[PDB]
């Protein structure tokens, strides 16, 4: 089930997210319109896996702005638990200042709506999904909870639909 | 469809052309006991598709290595699988083949993978890892122009299997 399907518009959402300097804000997908946009959930805040991921996307978040692309990610915690996880020091086993926001959904309803919802456990699976500058979606990924994603490969996936939209442009 | 993570992966059985280059009917179920990666690539005779089917079947033995089976599958029928298999590489052919190719003609397994582009009849670049108990582990879609990459599917299939084992020396 869900709503993210490819080549349709990618599921709106507005949600509460812990902004790169800090701060809260509600923020939606749409706001992004005009940019590519990775958004990618994982499973809860304070494990082992997940920090990995999210730290390596905030270090090489530089590299998703030079391709025009905004990166989000994205779990069913509270925004306050995203908040404790970055104010809590890379060198005591949290996030640290991070480049990117955090959405916070806790009533999992973004999760349904991109079909990554471990029902039994009201966790996200992996998802990743790549939406174009006009909110389609060109990109479904969705990973079991035990292995993570590359950010190298989600840089090369950005770049070719990049380089795919330029032939016979729609317009 | 019914592709889930965490469920068995849906069954299908269909009408593949083989390494030798003859038909073959197969299931999903052949290949219990060994992950399966299987894939879908839209069309055959197509200028994205090649270069992927090329490098899973160029890269095979790597997979071997993995105990993986690969598996590609189109809606287009396996008698036009094998003509692009018999079309010279230097034609543009697919060449000698080491991953069978399935035949979706019906477009019913790529319903149950979710991965049917409907106002056009053809698959999504779905690509699916399956453990060796049949159960989905993965999942990926790419919209039509963008190909996929063997050396992340050897990332992933590799790390399935180590996290699916982790003696207590
Ligand atoms: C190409 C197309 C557009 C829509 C469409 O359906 C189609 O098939 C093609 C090939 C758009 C996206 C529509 C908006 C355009 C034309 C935009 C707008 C404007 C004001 N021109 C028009 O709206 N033209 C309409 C109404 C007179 C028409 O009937 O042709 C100025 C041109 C401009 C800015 C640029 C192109 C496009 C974005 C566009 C192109």
């Amino acid at each position: 089930s869900g709503n993210a399907k490819i080549g349709h518009p990618a599921p709106n959402f507005k949600a509460t997210a812990v902004m790169p300097d800090g701060q809260f804000k509600d923020i939606s997908l749409s706001d992004y319109k005009g940019k590519y946009v990775v958004f990618f959930f994982y499973p809860l805040d304070f494990t082992f896996v997940s920090p990995t991921e999210i730290i390596a996307f905030s270090d090489r978040a530089e590299e998703f702005k030079k391709l025009n692309c905004q990166v989000i990610g994205a779990s069913v915690d509270s925004h306050f638990s995203h908040l404790a996880w970055v104010n809590t020091p890379k060198k005591q086993g949290g996030l640290g200042p991070m480049n990117i926001p955090l959405v916070s959904d806790p009533k999992r309803t973004i999760a349904q709506d991109y079909g990554v919802l471990k029902a039994d456990e009201g966790i996200s699976f992996r998802g990743l999904f790549i939406i174009d500058d006009k909110g389609i979606l060109r990109q479904i990924t969705v990973n079991d909870l035990p292995v993570g994603r590359s950010v190298d490969e989600t840089l090369r996936l950005v770049q070719a639909f990049q380089f795919t939209d330029k032939h016979g442009e729609v317009c």
